[PDB]
């Protein structure tokens, strides 16, 4: 399958991340894309191409315009306000607060943020756009007829909601990809999030959209980031009622249990009538990944790819999370091998 | 007038605070209490007594029980979780999120927080209780017959809402004082927040209570912390409709304009029928205060105190904000001089 990758991902190179009450070098670093890229190439998937230029038409259909406008000038405004560090939100519009939008940079950054550990830095906008382009090109290959494609997105995006960034996500690549497929002719598309974390941003985007189905397997939000979304009770709302299926799971969850969830989600995706499936691929479910509590092994990733590919519809794999462990690329490549069959 | 002060305020001595994208030394440092205390004594207010031990009965009437329970052991759980820094929240329950409460410390700290710049450190809980005690004792003096009293509270409290901490506040001292006056015999009490910042936590607590009136003068939330509450349109809800009066003002606001809002707030308090007024005093409205954009002078604090005392009802002054400048104590003493007459 073709691999879409942009070098401009390196423009996203934040210096800080709030973790454990300290500012440390971000875990979502440029080297992640490098090792994943090297591994997939070694696995044989060497047909790597750079993404083409794309406007904001597609993304404007899933993200709020105010939010996108905010991301584009966030850094300049922050720097212009005279702050020394990177752009990090501290005030948030939580329970029983006003719905009004602040006018200054200090207020807006919190208004448009769901997780403060994520800092905005120089190049973030440009990088997010290149990652969005990689997703769009991936979707076009699918529309063109390809059975599968791999968009090596970075930064990731399943935590970026309609009008907020967080979890190292600014633009929901998977959402944009899904939207692109619909613009190319599809009437029904599904997004399958296998990343350890709940794709709260993807769910938020399509919660009231009846033309897109969203299924996610993840650590129980009661004890895992993003903490405030991902519960089984959330099945959709209004025009999108019934199009969300969450599968929260506890600590030590082996592939034996994780696999049942995967099977059930594919069954719901089939009953929905998806013409294609966008897979938000995160390999942080790996037993050796320190940021998760699931127990998946390297071989299980081959099984994952095969199971999803057996849906019988075209697949677009979009890179999401995964700690920078020596086996990150290996696991990603294992998923592509499973898909290739 | 008697001054209620606790030495245990020093138990709250956080090492870090998130500002401008960096972790800098907290602005709400112990020296503020020292400087203020020395100044009031210097001004003749040398009758300083420590607060007696009090239970949680009063505070449990304005704050959520789960919230208080969370505070008592927040630090322990944080450290026990293996983190190196201070307890700082990163994930927040913002727009379109689940109302469920996470079970782990990582998720609960965000659930119970509205501002990430405030870190929970060793002794924060104990310090907050001592500060609450000072407010309660100050309230007892007023209930006994004193025409005025001053609770040198630290940490401050007007940003602490029903079930959330932030803005360097954990327990809402003013709210607790007002509740105490009600339990002593008052049927109606008013809280006047003259601190530069909107008392969002105090407003949140009494928004639906018809027995307490809340008036606040502050920097427009459109461009000032807490950013998400404090708009003139917020006048109350349900059982408490009509009991909130916000007076947001712009940059460069001098006493010429500020005093006009004060007069009106007092007029509404009188119409409400308050039997006493709890004054949330913050001297961060001073022209040389770095965190605010108002321009009050040291002498204006004497006028302010006099105008408030002219209400004709007992007054309990509770310390809130005001940072940096050594004139912090001078300004607080001036307010007390105006009140004392
Ligand atoms: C052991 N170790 C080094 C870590 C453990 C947990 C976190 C974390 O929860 N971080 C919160 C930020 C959310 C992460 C989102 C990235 C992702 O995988 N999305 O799907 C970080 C580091
Ligand atoms: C120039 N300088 C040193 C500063 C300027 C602004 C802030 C701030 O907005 N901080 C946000 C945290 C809220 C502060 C609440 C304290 C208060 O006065 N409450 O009423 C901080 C420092
Ligand atoms: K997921
Ligand atoms: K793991
Ligand atoms: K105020
Ligand atoms: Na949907
Ligand atoms: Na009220
Ligand atoms: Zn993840
Ligand atoms: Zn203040």
């Amino acid at each position: 399958m073709r691999v879409i990758f942009s070098e401009d991902h390196k423009l996203r190179n934040a210096k800080t991340e709030l973790y454990g009450g300290e500012l440390v070098p971000p875990f979502e670093a440029p080297f992640r894309a490098e090792w994943i890229l090297a591994a997939v190439k070694e696995a044989g998937f060497d047909d790597v191409v750079a993404p083409a230029r794309h406007g904001l038409e597609t993304v404007l259909k899933v993200h709020d315009a105010g939010y996108l406008n905010f991301l584009e000038t966030a850094w300049d405004r922050w720097k212009a306000a005279g702050y020394k560090g990177e752009a990090i939100a501290t005030s948030f519009p939580v329970r029983r607060t006003s719905p009004r939008i602040p006018t200054d940079i200090e207020g807006q950054i919190g208004y448009y943020c769901n997780a403060a550990e994520t800092a905005i830095s120089p190049g973030t906008w440009e990088a997010a756009l290149s990652s969005m382009a990689s997703a769009i090109d991936g979707a076009d290959l699918i529309a063109a007829g390809h059975k599968a494609a791999f968009s090596l997105c970075r930064p990731p995006g399943h935590h970026a909601g309609i009008d907020m960034f967080g979890g190292y996500c600014f633009i929901n690549n998977a959402a944009v990809a899904a939207q692109r497929l619909l613009d190319k002719g599809a009437k029904k598309i599904a997004i399958l999030d296998v990343d350890f974390h709940h794709g709260n941003g993807t769910q938020d985007i399509f919660y009231e959209r009846g033309d897109v189905f969203f299924a996610s397997l993840h650590g129980d939000p009661a004890e895992a980031f993003p903490h405030f979304l991902g519960y089984a009770e959330e099945t959709g709302k209004g025009a999108g009622a019934g199009t969300t299926a969450n599968y929260p799971m506890g600590r030590g969850t082996p592939y034996s249990v994780w696999g049942e969830a995967l099977t059930d989600s594919l069954k719901r995706i089939a009953a929905f009538g998806a013409e294609a499936i966008v897979v938000s691929l995160g390999v942080d479910t790996f037993e050796q990944d320190p940021i998760s509590f699931f127990k998946l092994t390297s071989p299980d990733y081959i099984t994952m790819g095969r199971t999803i590919a057996a849906s019988g519809v075209p697949l677009l794999v979009v890179m999401e999370g995964g700690y920078g462990v020596p086996e990150i690329g290996l696991n990603v490549a294992n998923v592509l091998k499973g898909v290739a069959g």
